[PDB]
DNA sequence: AAACATGTTTTAAAACATGTTT
DNA sequence: AAACATGTTTTAAAACATGTTT
């Protein structure tokens, strides 16, 4: 299994969330202090990117899924077949059915598997903020929920982006439990209420 | 053309279905089937003077609502793809509805309507028995997403002639569910209003 | 592969049967001829009586053998619980080994064996005819497991292969019935009868 | 020597042991009654601290007469069984068990053959008033070829490092498959 | 024999988790 | 949001199966 450990490495890569709108109904809303992203299915969730020197030529952000419990660590993470299947959400999409990760608004994106792994993970190349910006914006779309029967079955996941060189060499990586259901704002404020 | 009927239609040999927290259970006041899925579901038919030649009774579902009518009723792809359920099995993996213990049992799927549905030749009553009993099963449940996405159907059971020519006709709803027992007493305690 | 459980009367028209079977409602065992099933007390002694209507050959034997009735475990031997294997319980100062389930009572020439290749346990008696003016032999088995013994036969139900041999071991003749060891044969036998 | 006393014995250091389902303890019957391999946790109190070595000895023993003289261990089922037996500590015939304590030392008396587990004494964690042991009961009383049915008690006891007794509780222990019903089986059984 | 004892299974009920409707 | 809907899990109770005690 692929390497899930925090490691900022030469360019400080970092990866956090803008203001999550607390406004109840938000999209989806991320909590800082339990490292989670709480996404509806489907919705545009951005995603920051800070870096502290310039990245190498053609370097790349890799975002791959995988579960978080031992368990499971072992079994790639895709869209549960009920949702791979059904029309909606794939019309006429340029990423395949099966990709739980989908990234919006760059035709430069490029999804895939590993021939070995065949694990799944969507790749955009990375691109500096624009003049007097601080975040890169990434655009990414979760395709099945936390508790797809037949897929992450309730199983929690977490996101692994990376940054990496035009070959594959990490750069950095970062990384943050998912979980992508209905209500983000209940199902949020009741995780801070487990404790 | 337009979608199957559904009203009750005795028709010329008085064809009629009824039936007898367990497998599943049935609401007469409202006309429903409460059931667990892929569980057996005994149903009793019942005629006053003996049907034609290869008389046969077709089982098919049909969503309820007008907004659905049109849509073929049929398994989500989770369950038609699973094994379970699928192994060793003459029922294509896609029909809702199954017959068990009838060897004579065939599915059918419209060439043009793309519609399914099972038939089984007709048989009276055992000697000495007044109903003449079909084994249903029910292979997704109503809120399968993908499937019937919690749309409630009617089950469309059809006394027919040997060359489909409709005799009769009863139908009832169905809620395929994991509680049959639970569902059923919130639907009755539901107009307890 | 698993040895054969078909009744074979064979060339001697060998068959096995059992006496009055005394209800009592606490009889130490009792056979249920609808059901061919023996229900018999742990230990207690078990006649059971064979008939041939034709003498057998020269060193012809009985041999009985336990395998479980149930396809799913056929294939494991069927011995004693490891708790009544290692007791000192009733392995006093027995012949037997102590692991072996089926033992024989009031017979010296009485042996057991294992097979090397199957590993199943048997136990064999030289077959004698009946005594004078009697028309059975009669041969006293006794059970060393209940049926339901943890770490032994776990309420797996047995059937029990008596056959007609010779001397070398070629089959001459078999019966089957399934066996219930329990605590109250008088009970359970009742229970089966209801049950139908 | 005579078998292991078995009366209530408080000693110079209060010692005292007591209860705060998985299992069940009935006060007025002092009586445990508790799932097998389950973790059963005993809380331990003293009033003045016990000396050096100072440790808490559990030590099972029949309740009858009839059967005192009977060391008490796992029926052969169970202590020839992988199941929890693989990765442990503890010979597989000892009916008792402590678990998340490395330092537990589990004993068989060259003489008397009986067996029983220590674990050095501790005082209460900062704010606590009990010293916490958990313990593991290895076969359910009615095991054949075991316990048979027979009741046991546990006796629990305060030594020196060199086993001097210091102070000494007991209560009686049933190992079942329904604490619950069989406490107030018995509890209604009166 | 009849009543009990006691581990297992079956059934029933609540409680959860989480998506939808009002 | 608040209430509901609906499959899963947890807990509780009965019912079984079967050996022991009275
Ligand atoms: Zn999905
Ligand atoms: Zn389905
Ligand atoms: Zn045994
Ligand atoms: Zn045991």
């Amino acid at each position: 299994s692929p390497s899930n450990t925090d490691y900022p490495g030469p360019h400080s890569f970092d990866v956090s969330f803008q203001q999550s709108s607390t406004a109840k109904s938000a999209t989806w809303t991320y909590s800082t202090e339990l490292k989670k992203l709480y996404c509806q299915i489907a919705k545009t969730c951005p995603i920051q990117i800070k870096v502290m020197t310039p990245p190498p030529q053609g370097a790349v952000i890799r975002a791959m899924p995988v579960y978080k419990k031992a368990e499971h660590v072992t079994e790639v993470v895709k869209r549960c077949p009920n949702h791979e299947l059904s029309r909606e959400f794939n019309e006429g999409q340029i990423a395949p059915p099966s990709h739980l990760i989908r990234v919006e608004g760059n035709s430069h994106a490029q999804y895939v598997e590993d021939p070995i792994t065949g694990r799944q993970s969507v790749l955009v190349p990375y691109e500096p903020p624009q003049v007097g910006t601080e975040f890169t914006t990434v655009l990414y779309n979760f395709m099945c929920n936390s508790s797809c029967v037949g897929g992450m079955n309730r199983r929690p996941i977490l996101i692994i982006v990376t940054l990496e060189t035009r070959d594959g060499q990490v750069l950095g990586r970062r990384c943050f439990e998912a979980r992508i259901c209905a209500c983000p704002g209940r199902d949020r404020k009741a995780d801070e209420d487990s404790i």
